[PDB]
């Protein structure tokens, strides 16, 4: 999957989202470094846990 830097996915203007990034599964699109510095956990446990808190989290990050 294509990576972008923080500041390009918590930009919320839709039209300026690059078209390689899934606006709804943002997290995807951080490269595993930026992955572990912006979560904290593994993608597993961030994919696995219910949806409300992934999108609970997603929001404070500016991923959402």
């Amino acid at each position: 999957l294509e990576t972008f830097p923080l500041d390009v996915l918590v930009n919320t203007a839709a039209e300026d989202l690059p078209r390689g990034v899934d606006p709804s599964r943002k997290e995807n699109h951080l490269s595993d470094e930026d992955f572990k510095a912006v979560f904290g956990m593994t993608r597993s446990a961030f994919a696995n846990g219910p949806l409300w808190k992934q999108q609970n989290l997603k929001k404070e990050k500016g991923l959402f």
